[PDB]
Order: structure tokens, then sequence, then C-alpha cells
């Protein structure tokens, strides 16, 4: 049936399949989503925002993938003419504790070549964002906005223009050997009779990658553990108090960036994400738990370690959602004018932050293979961790999965 | 826009939507479903059987929509060359105290003309069923398995072709009295700028019946209270011990028919559903749970009531759920030589039961309106059961009601 | 000091045992620790106040012998310290011919228990003893009576304090240690400098003497598992409905005996005791929850195994017991003219029922010590369970604990 | 078992009020119903044990004059009765400038309550009273004490039997019926029961239930606030020598986690402020569900939740991590570590709320059966105020009840 099936239908999933098609146009290629369309989470429910690469550590096979999947992903966004806006970027301190850390933000930045990085204070904070306070500002004017769902669905597009195959409605609850065949590896899906043979198998699962990866032996390590991203909906009346991006200056001992002022594409303003431990993989609402991803995800080696240290940390933004007049104070520092009529609830996206035994939050490459004879094992690679932003450089990162798995199964 | 919208892509709403614009092919209708596709939820999580109509009490409307709604079917799958199974049905009693009950069901069954139904011996089972074990069994020669989605979407592609739309991924949230206008009623979805407008509107929202009908106007009874309905997989080394459908003898007090053994199309046997109360409406996920939805329908007022007569039901429901070994044991009453290790836990549907302030699970059509958008928007908060065998019957029905309503034609 | 033997627990069988000793031995230094600031402050005075006859037990058993022998000791104490009693009789009363099969078979197990004056009614013969009574045929037991078993629990403990014993109320043990050389074991109460020093120590510590075992060494098996048992209060216009005690036909693969109609000694009539699941191990109210006793009653291996056979069977308590107007149509089989208006919800006791790590319900004697040859392993006698009923068989116990401890501390 | 007037409650506040209306009037036949089979069970008997001043408190108030009175009385009964106290200072140190302002304000307050002998020291100056403690400046109360208080409410209860009063412990109040003396009190035994004129409520962490068995509002509510402490090592009893307080957010009721000696020489610390999923929670997993869902639907809990959700949650959170609690000691006693502590016993504060989510701290009175009284919330620190505050209660049921 194929030579190669990619599991996952997001923005990593579809950026790795249509890479892969365009390097071996022979390779008969199938994408198996278990949603009716691609891009359904964490590639349909994210900020939008086209990040030009600043925060991260000079010299780092992440620092270079955003660079380079940004000017891929701009290059590729006029290729297709996929609408785009070019809203710039405002990283702003409040205080001089924070300019401590912007400014080493600026040094990574350049060392990283992000383009017309310039710092920023006084009057000219209110030239860029005319109603944003702020101690002082580093400007990245190339850092847009896009629908990365859009993008992931051109993928599937290209995708299927070379000839691959896409499954929606797929999914993938068993991994089971062929009877003695030349496709040794046929897929299950959840209908009854839903199969699908290959000779080998890519997964990209997003907040399953460590589900997936265990019906092949893998360990249960590294735990995805789901981190809610909320957003609040600015009113309409006061749409125009921000043009561009305004960004915190974040703790750096996390990988994320903080709540921030971001436009859509349709001109609303969306306030977040935040990040609140959910208590389900797909927890897009609070209060729709599942009592298993309770029961292990608190028992999981790695989880009460980082609790132990930075329980502070993910109870303040647990109360500023509770509560979210503690939310808006905190926006004030950058928009004092915006108050709590100001603001609704909005929709909310889901992490697949991945952990490690020590409670470590893993920001690599993280590639895992059964441990079995095997044909489950040897052929089925299961990609569990990618390097953040996923969406940013997800055509820099489709590069680096097409060579993983053209040395790991032999192809071309 | 469109003369009249119909807000639910499941089997019932897809089904009445096609009948009217055939009854009516210059009506201008659209069908608005939430999900991407159509029989998402129940229409697409169900035994896949063909019911033949013997339970049901005679003289009602749900006897009659039953037997109809499965020759309408019939007929149906024949027109499009949709693939079925006449697989066949045995009512297998165990004991003598579920023999008087057996001979209920063939009082029921003949006054409902159930084709042809006859009921057999102890000796002859083993000539339906041979691994099969009962003293008394009712044979429905006539009760098939089909794919339901597969037929809820040949509804849609029929709609289709007369000429609706389908809107999916339509999120209706919000009814709103146009501003200006032919079309008095705006639907808006959960997306900036998802509008539709129309002059009336008929919701099939299945498990969300009540809360599409608060939008309007519609008191917050009947409360839909979903009930997960879990399948087992018996593995294919042991599918060769059921030929067709095997059905236990039921509780006539609810509207549940048991756990039973039924092929699917695939020729795997299911062993469901279950009858399990859910913690969340669309509680397909076995350990999900919504805090919302759980202490809204136990503060329902019917809940407590219902649960004061029938929790004991429901406890040895979940018990055998939570315990598969137990299950094992009551399978094991016709079907032998099956051992745990023989079966998988599978997936699983959620039956949107209706349910009154005095605890009753109401089982007949309820249609709803509110005290504008009180007049042109028509609630079906409920159906007859089996909603997807009698799916063309019902459809019927409902277009009956709404050419009254709305007085369409 | 300070003492030769020290009982660690002030319910009936630790208090009886203290007794029993120190009038066998009138030399012997003997002390009773009690955690709570009154004796008999849970099983031994949460109880349905039955004198038991010895029916149900299986003939030849030690556990037989001691309710037919305890219910004689226990008449004779009850008339040598004029503390007030009533021979009420019970009828256990078979509703239809199944439960006729169970019946005949508790009549011959009486018979060969020795239980006096046993005989089998029938049919209208049953409204001689209970005129409001239905039933086909019922087991007559003249001799089973009610009695304040609290009351008598603190009869033991003056008895015990007369012959020279002491008594510390607020004592709650919370180590054994080695006294580093006359008394080689130091008990350690909860307030610091609370400790008295012994020679060799017998615990009866009810819902705790698992707990109590562990702090000397011994497995966490059998471990004891809190059954509530909740009772119902008539109204006293209908209490001249119930004469004597009026028992159900019980399942005879469990320790537990039906809901039951027992008058107490102020007239009052009581409906229960059922057997509910405790989440917790003193869980005297419901809602009261421990989420340490209750993760580790489930989790214990006894648990799974036992739930996954019975589970339906406790189930059903529960339900009636959320549900009262489940439990008034069960008991109108026996009484009729009683609804769910005449009843009030009254106290509860709970049941320190052990569990073995196969899951079953243990009803006989468990003792244990250490596993060495040091101080506590050989001078710490733990009972972790005495036989089913043991208020009844307090007396009958106490002299097997005495024979028990007299070889293992070669006491005398 | 009839009296003229009945207590139900018998912590140091009800114990105190019964001994206090004895004395004034030696013939009225009172008695005291407590549902322990001893006195000080509860909150009197699960405290820090000091006999606080008065330095925190706005003048002018009841409740500085209460307390200063209160520990004047305390130590002057100490003495009379020969109760064992320590009389070991206190030192309320600031860590930061940020700190000090607000130890100045505990200053002025200090003096303005006449707080005996209170001086603001130095940092230089802390080492002298206390040689382990760091900060840049303190006050120095000398005359903060320790003392057990359940040994106090137990001496209280013993001079109200020795004017006649009669003790009913193990007598837990169920329900108050009509009946010389028109009101009869009902126990949970059988034929448990007292007959009385009047009755008076001191009933702690159930004090808003006995108000509702009258027919009085929900409001105020009891919410359970649990106060654990840790136990210093033997190894390091030596670094503190009497009261190391902080300087407490003077927002809440609460002084925070200090160091305290006690008794016999070890050396507490606490308590926290951790929200109890229980009236009488002592420990983490003992909840009750009742007990939880009513604190929450409680109209004033979310309205000072939605304000102070931070400072509950960082008591919970040192509560549930040691180490983040080891951190803020450390900063008065830097070479401690997680070997040099263990967890320790708890109280449960009975914290009273009004409907807007206000923590009342004054006196609270209930009448409902117009012969019940209901005292639902006494002022802080009810212990150290004790005598003080029987007097007042005396006072109230000498005008509700017209005794005299
Ligand atoms: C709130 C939020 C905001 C973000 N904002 C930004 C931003 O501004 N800029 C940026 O560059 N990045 C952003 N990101 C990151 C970006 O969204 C992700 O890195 C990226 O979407 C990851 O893609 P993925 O395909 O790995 O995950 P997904 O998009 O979740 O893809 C996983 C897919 O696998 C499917 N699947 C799972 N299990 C199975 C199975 N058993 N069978 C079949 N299919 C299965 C799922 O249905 C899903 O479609 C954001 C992320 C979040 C959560
Ligand atoms: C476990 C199970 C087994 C069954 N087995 C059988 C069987 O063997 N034989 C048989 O005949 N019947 C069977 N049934 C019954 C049958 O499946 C149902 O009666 C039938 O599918 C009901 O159709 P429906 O369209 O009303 O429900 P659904 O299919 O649930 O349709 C509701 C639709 O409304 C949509 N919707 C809801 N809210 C909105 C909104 N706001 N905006 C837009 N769209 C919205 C939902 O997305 C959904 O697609 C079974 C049912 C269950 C649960
Ligand atoms: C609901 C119910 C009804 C019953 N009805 C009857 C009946 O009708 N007839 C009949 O014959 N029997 C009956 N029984 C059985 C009888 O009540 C018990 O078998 C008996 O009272 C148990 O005696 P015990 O002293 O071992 O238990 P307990 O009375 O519980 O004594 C244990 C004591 O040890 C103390 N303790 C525990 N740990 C420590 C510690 N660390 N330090 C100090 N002290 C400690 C406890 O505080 C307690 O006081 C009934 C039991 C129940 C639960
Ligand atoms: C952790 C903690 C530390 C403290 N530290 C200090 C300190 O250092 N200094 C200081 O001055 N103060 C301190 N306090 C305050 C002091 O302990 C209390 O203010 C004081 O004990 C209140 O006394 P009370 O009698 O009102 O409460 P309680 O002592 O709780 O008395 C209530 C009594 O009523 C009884 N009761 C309740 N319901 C019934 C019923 N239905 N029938 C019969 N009886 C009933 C209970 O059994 C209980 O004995 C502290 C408090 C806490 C919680
Ligand atoms: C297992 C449970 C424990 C949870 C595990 C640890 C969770 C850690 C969560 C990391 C926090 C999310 O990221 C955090 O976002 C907040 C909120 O914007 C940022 O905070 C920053 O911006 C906000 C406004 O947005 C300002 O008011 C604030 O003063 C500033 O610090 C932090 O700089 C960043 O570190
Ligand atoms: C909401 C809380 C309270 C829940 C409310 C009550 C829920 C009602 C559920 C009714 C039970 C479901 O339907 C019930 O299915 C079981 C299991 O097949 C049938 O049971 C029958 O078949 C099974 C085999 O499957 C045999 O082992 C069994 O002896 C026989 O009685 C019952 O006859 C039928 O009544
Ligand atoms: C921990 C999870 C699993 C729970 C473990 C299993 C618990 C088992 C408890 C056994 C039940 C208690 O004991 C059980 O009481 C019931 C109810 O009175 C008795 O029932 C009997 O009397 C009642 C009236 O009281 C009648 O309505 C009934 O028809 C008759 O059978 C059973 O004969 C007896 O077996
Ligand atoms: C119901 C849910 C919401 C809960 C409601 C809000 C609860 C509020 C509780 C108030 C906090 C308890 O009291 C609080 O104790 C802490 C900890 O000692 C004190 O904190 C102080 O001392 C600690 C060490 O002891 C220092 O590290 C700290 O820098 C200093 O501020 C606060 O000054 C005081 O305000």
């Amino acid at each position: 049936d194929y030579d190669l099936v990619v599991v996952g239908g997001g923005i990593v999933g579809a950026a790795s399949a249509r890479e892969i098609v365009l390097r071996h146009p022979s390779l008969k290629v199938a994408v198996l989503e278990k949603e009716c369309k691609l891009a359904k989470h964490q590639s349909g429910h994210n900020s939008g925002v086209i990040h030009a690469g600043i925060y991260y550590k000079p010299g780092t096979l992440k620092a270079r993938l955003c660079v380079e999947g940004m000017h891929l992903a701009y290059a590729y966004l006029d290729e297709k003419k996929i609408p785009y806006k070019k809203t710039g970027k405002l990283i702003v301190a409040t205080d001089e504790k924070e300019v401590k850390l912007l400014k080493d933000l600026e040094k990574r930045g350049i060392a990283n070549n992000v383009p017309d990085l310039r710092m920023i204070e006084g009057s000219e904070i209110q030239e860029i964002e005319p109603y944003c306070q702020g101690v002082m500002a580093l400007h990245s004017p190339h850092t847009g906005i896009v629908d990365w769902g859009l993008v992931t669905e051109h993928y599937g597009q290209d995708f299927k223009q070379c000839g691959g195959d896409i499954y929606l409605d797929f999914n993938v609850s068993k991994f089971t050997e062929t009877k003695e065949t030349d496709y040794p590896v046929t897929i299950h899906g959840a209908k009854p009779g839903q199969t699908v043979r290959t000779k080998n198998v890519l997964t990209c699962g997003g907040l399953q990658s460590d589900l997936l990866a265990e019906k092949t032996g893998c360990p249960r390590d590294p735990r995805i553990v789901p981190f809610r991203g909320e957003y609040l909906l600015l009113t309409k009346e006061k749409q125009h108090m921000v043009k561009g991006n305004i960004y915190p200056v974040p703790d750096p001992r996390f990988p994320f960036l903080g709540v921030h002022f971001t436009p859509r594409m349709d001109g609303s303003i969306w306030l977040g994400p935040n990040a609140v431990l959910a208590l389900k993989r797909e927890g897009y609402t609070w209060g729709d738990i599942n009592l298993f991803e309770l029961f292990d995800a608190l028992r999981y080696p790695g989880f009460v370690k980082m609790a132990s240290k930075y329980i502070g940390f993910g109870l303040s933004e647990m109360s500023k959602s509770w509560f979210i007049n503690l939310q808006i104070k905190a926006l004030q520092k950058y928009i004092p004018d915006i108050t709590e009529y100001d603001i609704q609830r909005g929709p909310a996206g889901v992490r697949a932050q991945a952990m490690d035994l020590d409670g470590n939050l893993v920001d690599d490459f993280v590639f895992d293979r059964g441990q079995g004879s095997g044909a489950l094992a040897k052929r089925v690679l299961h990609c569990r961790n990618a390097p953040s932003p996923g969406a940013t450089s997800s055509l820099a990162i489709a590069k680096m999965i097409a060579d993983k798995i053209e040395n790991e199964f032999s192809i071309g």
C-alpha cells in the first residue's frame, strides 16, 4: 500500500510528509489523521505569530531552526500567496529588573542574526505603540502574524499534489505485523476494518506522541504534559490600542514567552496565551478533565520534581485565570486603560510539553523507536518532541525530520 | 439566504433535511453541523443494527416508526447499493423467569408485524447459533447490520444533489432577529462573521438538544442525560462463535436492550453497548469528566427522582464495566468458551437520553419553541428510539410537523 | 517504673483481657493505654447492643464456642454486677423458600453449637412472638438479648482498676522503643514526656490494629478495612410494632448479619446496621473522607480481589443507604406498616474488618509479632482480629487471650 | 439537671465566661456542656501557647484594649494559681527596608496601646537577644511570654466547679426544645438532657452551626484555617531563645509563621494559614465533602478569594513543599536545613467570614427560644484576651437575660 506513513496531520506531520515527497517523488506516502481536518489541535489553536528567533540560546539548533524557518516561511507564504502581516514585535520591560534580562535578549537576538533588532526607550515606545508604557523595549519589525492552520492546509495540499494520500478520520489505535508481503506493518484505525499497510512509519502525534510511542514498545518517558494556553478577547471598541505584538520580558527558566498582546489575521486582538496545567491531554476548557490523565501525570516521576521548584509560577498562572481581575492588572503595566469590561474569555490551545524523569521541560528533538526484534520496532519511528516554536520552524523542522527518517529507513 | 435550516448533521437531521427537499424541490434549505463531517456523534458511534421492532408497545407511534423505518431502510440500501447484511437476531432467554418476559416480546412483535417472528425452543437455538446456550429464543431473521454513518453521509449527498447546502464546522451559538428583510432569523456560529439568514429553523442537536432549545427561550427540561455505551472487542480467533445478533432478554422498564453480541460489517464481533451514566455530554473516552456537565446532570430535579428508584440497575452497569471479569461471567451464559483474555475494551458511544422533571426516561417526540425566535425556531429535543433504524420514517413525521408549523407548501 | 504488662486499647476486648489477666495473677502490674479520653468510644460504644446466641458460626470452630460461652458468661456477669439487660429474644425470619433452605441450615448449626432452646417457628406462630412481623418461617432464639455494651466495657475497667490496674486515658501510643533493663520496652505517647515502660505488651487497637502492628515490624497484612454500620431510628409512635430482635436470613459468604430490627435499652427501635465501605478508618459521618486511609484501602492487594467478586453486594448496601426509600421497601418485607416518614437517620459505627492479601474478610483470631529476637519483636503481641461477635464473646475472648499471653510471655 | 444558665462549649472562651458569671453571681446555678470527653480539646488545646502583648491592633478599638488588659489579667491569674509560664520576650524582625516601614507602624500602634516595655531595636542589637537571628531592624516586646493555654482552660473549669458549677463532658448539644426552665437541651446520647432558663454558646469551630439550630442566619460562617507547625530538631533548639515573629501583612488577622519555644523546651515553627477542607481538619488528607461544598458556595468565600487567592496559594505551596518553607525561615535563622525540621501537630482557626468576604475579628452575638445567645465570634487573640473577653461576655449575658 505505502512505503511510508506519517501519523499526525498537524503542521509538523504535514510539513514532514510534504518535504519527504518533494525529495523522493517515487515514494508512496500516506498521512493518517484522527480528526476530520488538518491542524485541529496545536497547529490550529496558536498565537499565529511568526517568530524571529530572539530568546533562543546562540549556537544551538533551536536558535538556528527558528531563524531558518522564519525566512523559509515568508518565502513559502509569498510562493503560495497566503495572507500575512508583518506587524512587528515589542518586548517591553516595565522596571529596571526586566532591563537586565531584556539586554540579555538583545545579545541573543543579534547573535542569532535576527533582522533589524534595535533597543528602544522613552517616547520611541509610543511611536510604534502609542498606548504602551514601559521602561525599555526591544523592537523586532520582522515578527509577523499568519494563520498557521491555513498554512498546514497548504502543506497538505502540496503533499497531495505530489501524489500523497491523506486519510482523515483515521484514529491510529494499534500496530500489527503483517502476515508473512513487502508491507510488513499494518496500521489499524478505531473503525472496524479500517487498516493501512506500509513499510515504515513516522509519527507526529503532538499531544499523544508518548501514547503513540508506547504502542511500539518505547518507554513511558518523555511524557507529554498538557499546558493549556488560554486567550482573552479585547473588545472591538479598543482594538486600536495595539497595532502589533507586545511581549513581556519572560523568565528564561521556562520556554513560555508569557501573556502577550497579539493581533489576529481578521483584526481581532487576543491577550495570551497563559500556561495553566491542564488535567486532560485535549483539555481545551477548564473543568474538562480526565482522571486517568490526573492519576498518571501526578505519579510521573518528573512531575513532582518540577512542581517541587516551580509550584508558585503554575499557581500564579491558574489564579490569574480564575480571577481575570488579577490578569488585567498585570496587563495594565503595558496598556493601563484596559479594564475588566474590555475583555472577554476567548478560546484556548494546549501545549504538548515534553518532560523527562528529572522534571525538565524538553525542548530538543526526541526521536524514539521500540525495543523489539522486530517489525514494529526498527520500522516505526516516533518524533516525540520537536524544538519550539514548531509552527515558525516547521519548514526547517521538516528538513531535519526528512534527514532522520532517510538515515533510519534507508530511503534515497 | 435560506428558507429553512436544519441544525444537526446526524442521521435525524440529515434525513429530515433530505425528506423536506424531496417533498418541496423549490425550498432553499441548509444544514449546519458543528463538526467537520456528518455522523460524528450518535450516528457514527452505534451498534450498527437494523432493528425489527420487537420490544415496542403495539399501537404506539414508536412501534410503527421502527417497523416502517426498517422497511424504508432496506429499500433505501438497495436503492443506493449500500452494503449491508441480514444477519438475523436471536433474543435468548437463560431461565424461566426470562421466558415469561420473552413470551411478552413475541406477542408485541407479532402485533407489530415483525417478519417473520418465530419462537424457537432451546434445542433449535444451535441451528442458528451453534455456540450459544439458552432455554428459549425469539428469532428475527430480518434484523440486519449496516454502517449508519455511511447511511447518514448518503442522506447528505442526496440532500446536496437536490440543491441543499451543508455547512460543516458551523457551531451554532446564538440565534438573532435579523436587523432589517425576508429572512427574519440570523444564526451565528462560533467564528466572527459566520452567519446564515433564514425564515425558519429546525434543530436536531442530539446530545445538545436541550442547550440548543435554551438559546430560543425554551425551558431547561427535558434535560439530556448522557448514557455511555461501551463496546468490547472479541478476538478474531473466536469470531466464528457468533454468526448473527444474539440479544439478551431486557428489563421492559427501561429503553435499553442490554449488552448483545453483534457482528460488524467488518465481520468482527462487538459486545455491547453498555448503559453507564456518563460524566460528560460527549464522554466517549472512559475517564473523561466535565465538572459543569456532571454537576448539572446531578442537580437536575429529575435525576435524583429516577436514581431514587433505579440506581441499583445503574450501579450494576458500572461495576460490570469496572470489572470486566463480571461482564465476561454474564456473557458466558450465552457463549461459554469466551474468557477475559479473548476480549479487549473498544470504543464507545453516548446515548442522548431525555429526562423530564419526574425522572422518566422520555422515549417519544419532544418538540419545543419559545414563548421572532419563538415562532420560527422549532427544536426536536427528542425522537423515538431507535433513531437510526427509524430515521427515514422519523424524517417523514418531522417533515409533517414543520410543514404545518412553518406553513411550508 | 513501671508495669509488667501493658494492654493498648480501651475497648471491650482490651479491657476484658486486662481484667481477666489481673484476676488470674493479682501480683502482676498491668496498665491500659487508650488514646481517647474515655473507654469504649469506638466499636464497643457504637454497636447494635445485641447479646448474640451463637447460631451462624461453623460448628467445631473456636468462634462457635466463644460466642455460646461468652453469652453465658455475659449474663452471669450482668447479674453479678446488677447491670440492666433484657432477654428480648431473636427471630431470624425467612421470606421465601430460598431463605427457608438457608434458615434450616442456620438452625442445624445452632443446634450443633448447643444454642439453648432454639426452636424453628412457622407460619402463624410468628405473630405470637412478633404480631406485626410477617414471613414464611422463622428461627426463634429466646436467649438473645440486649445490653449497653459501652456500659459493660466501663464496668470491665473499674473491675480492672479495683484489682490494682492502671488506666491511662488520653494516651495515644506513637512508638515502641527499647529501654536501653528491668523493663525493656518503652511506650511513647503523642505528647512528649508521656512514656510508660513495661516487660510485655498486648495491643487491642481495633480500627488501628494493623497500624499498631507495623510499629514493631509486622507486615501490613492483614489490613483493617473500615465498614460503616449505619442505623435508622423508628418513631416512638410505632415502637410497639417490634417486640424483640427481628433478623433477616443473611448470605453466609459474608460475616455481616443483615439490617435488623433491634430494640435498645431505652425502648428505642433501631434499624440496622448496614455494611457500607467507609472512606475513613474512623469515618462515623458520611462525607468524612481521609485521602490517605482511602487511597490505601484501595491499592491494597486484597481489596481489588474482594471487589472483583462482591462489588455488587457492597453497592447495594450503598444504594439503600443513599436512598432511604429503597431501604424501607426491603424492611417492609418483615414489618409492612412502616413508611419512609416513620424513620430518622441515626448514629453509625465502623467495623474493623480484617482482610488478607487474597481478599477474604477475615473473621477469626489473628495474632502477630515481630520477625526477630529483640525486645520489640519478642515482647509485643498484637491481636489483629478477634472473632465475631466481639462484644458478646468478650469475656470468652479474654480468657483465650489470657491463655495466649501466658504462654507467649511465660506469665505465671 | 436544672440550671439558670448553661454555657455550650468547653474551650477557653466558654470556660472563662462560665467562671466569670458564677463569680459575679454566686447563687446562679450554671452548667457547661462540652461534646468532647475533656476541656480545651480544640483551639484552646492546639495553639502557639503565646501570651500576646497587644502590638498589632488598631489603637482605640476593642481588640487593642482586650489583649493588653487580657495579658495583664492572665499574668496575675498565672501567679495566683501557680500555673507555669516562662515570659520569653518577642522579637518582630524586619528583613528589608520595605519591611521596616510596616514595623515602624507596629511600633506606633504598640506604644499607643501602652505595651510595656516596647522598644524599637536596631540591626546590630538583634544578636544581643537572639544571637542566631538576622534582620535589619526589629521590635522588642520583652513581656510577651508562653504558657499552656489548655492547662489554663482546665484551671478555669476547676474554678468554675469550686464555685458550684457543673461540667458535663461528653455532652454533644444536638437540639434545643421547649420544655421553671423553659429551655431543654439534648445531647447525642439517649436520655441525655438538661433544662435551663438561658443558654450561652461558645462553640468555636461550630458556632455558626449552633446558631442555625436556633434559627439564626448562616452568616457569619466559620471558615476553618488549619495552622500547621514544624518541629526544630533537639540539636538546634539553642538557636532561638524566645519568640521570633516576622513583619506580617496588616490586611489579614494572621501574624505569620514564627519561631516560638514551648513549655517543654521544644521549638515550634508556625503556624501557617492553609484553608482546611473540614471544620476539625487537623490533617491535610482529612476532608469533609459537605464541609467543602458549603465553604465554596458561601457568597463571601469567592469575594475574598478573588482578592487574596495568591496569599492562600503561597501558604499551601510552602506546606506541600517543605523546601520552600525552609527558604522563608532562613531569612531569620539561616543555618537550618530540611534535616533540622520535622512536621508537627496542627490547630484549626475558627475564622468567621461575613457575606462580603471580610475576615471578622470583632465580637458577634446572635440571638435566636429567645433565651439562647450565640457568641459566633470573639476578637483575637482569644486565649490571651480570654479573661478580658469573659467580662464582656458576662456583661452581654447580664443585659440580654437580665441577670442581676
Ligand atoms: C497556545 C499555543 C500557541 C502557539 N503559538 C505559536 C506561535 O505564535 N508561533 C509558533 O511558531 N508556534 C506557536 N505554537 C507552537 C505550534 O502550535 C506547535 O509547535 C505546532 O502546532 C506543533 O505541531 P504538531 O503537528 O507537532 O502538533 P499538532 O498540530 O497537535 O499535530 C498533532 C496531530 O496528530 C494527530 N494525532 C494524534 N494522535 C493520533 C493518532 N493516534 N492517530 C492519528 N492522528 C493522531 C492529532 O489529531 C493532531 O492533528 C503555539 C502552540 C500553542 C499550544
Ligand atoms: C451506543 C449507541 C448504539 C446505538 N445503536 C443503534 C442500533 O444498533 N440501531 C439503531 O437503529 N439505533 C442505534 N442507536 C441510536 C442512533 O445512533 C441514534 O438514535 C441516532 O444517531 C440519533 O440521531 P441524531 O442526529 O439525533 O443524533 P446525532 O448523530 O448525535 O446528531 C446530533 C448532531 O448535532 C450536532 N450539533 C449539536 N449541537 C450543535 C450546534 N450547536 N451547532 C451545530 N451542530 C450541532 C452534533 O455535531 C451532531 O452531529 C444507538 C445509539 C447509541 C448511543
Ligand atoms: C456497628 C457495629 C455493631 C456491632 N454490634 C454488635 C452486637 O450487637 N453484638 C456483639 O456482640 N458485637 C457487636 N459488634 C462487635 C463489637 O462491637 C466489637 O467486636 C468490639 O467492640 C471490638 O472491641 P475492640 O476493643 O477490639 O474494639 P474498639 O472498641 O474499637 O477498641 C479499640 C480501642 O483501641 C484504641 N486505640 C487504637 N489505637 C490506639 C493507640 N495507638 N493508642 C491507644 N489506644 C488506641 C481506640 O481508641 C479504641 O478505644 C458490633 C460492631 C460494630 C462495628
Ligand atoms: C493554630 C492556633 C494558634 C493560636 N495561638 C494563639 C496564641 O499563641 N495566643 C493566643 O492568645 N491565642 C492563640 N490562638 C487563639 C486561641 O487558641 C483561640 O482564640 C481560643 O482557644 C478560642 O476559644 P474557644 O473556646 O472559643 O474555641 P475552642 O477552644 O475551639 O472551644 C470550642 C468548644 O466548643 C465545643 N463544642 C462545639 N460544638 C459543641 C456542641 N454542639 N456541643 C458541645 N460542645 C460543643 C468544642 O468541643 C470545643 O471544646 C490560636 C489559635 C489557633 C487556631
Ligand atoms: C506542576 C505544577 C507547577 C507548574 C509548573 C511550572 C509552570 C511555570 C509556568 C511558567 C510561566 C509562564 O510564563 C510566565 O508568564 C508570565 C505571565 O506573562 C510572565 O510574567 C511577566 O509578564 C506579566 C504580564 O504578562 C507581568 O505582569 C509580569 O510582571 C512579568 O513577569 C513570566 O515572565 C513568564 O515566566
Ligand atoms: C443515572 C444513575 C442511575 C442509573 C439509572 C438506571 C440505568 C438503567 C440501566 C438499565 C440497564 C441497561 O439494560 C440492562 O442491560 C442488562 C445487561 O445486558 C440486561 O441484563 C440481561 O442481560 C445480561 C447480559 O447482557 C444478563 O447477564 C442478565 O442476567 C440479564 O438480565 C438487563 O436486562 C437490562 O435491563
Ligand atoms: C468494598 C467494595 C465491595 C463491598 C464488599 C462486599 C460487601 C458485602 C456486604 C454484605 C452485605 C451485608 O449483608 C447483607 O445484608 C443484606 C441487607 O440486610 C441481607 O439481605 C437480606 O435482608 C434484607 C433486609 O435486611 C432483605 O431485604 C434481603 O432480601 C435479604 O437478602 C443479606 O442477606 C446480607 O448478606
Ligand atoms: C480561601 C482561599 C484564599 C485564602 C485566603 C487568603 C489567605 C491569606 C492568609 C494570610 C497569610 C498568612 O500570613 C502571612 O504569613 C506569611 C508567612 O509567614 C507572612 O510572610 C512574612 O513572613 C515570611 C516568613 O515567615 C517571610 O518569608 C515573608 O517575606 C514575610 O512577608 C505574611 O506577612 C503574612 O501575611
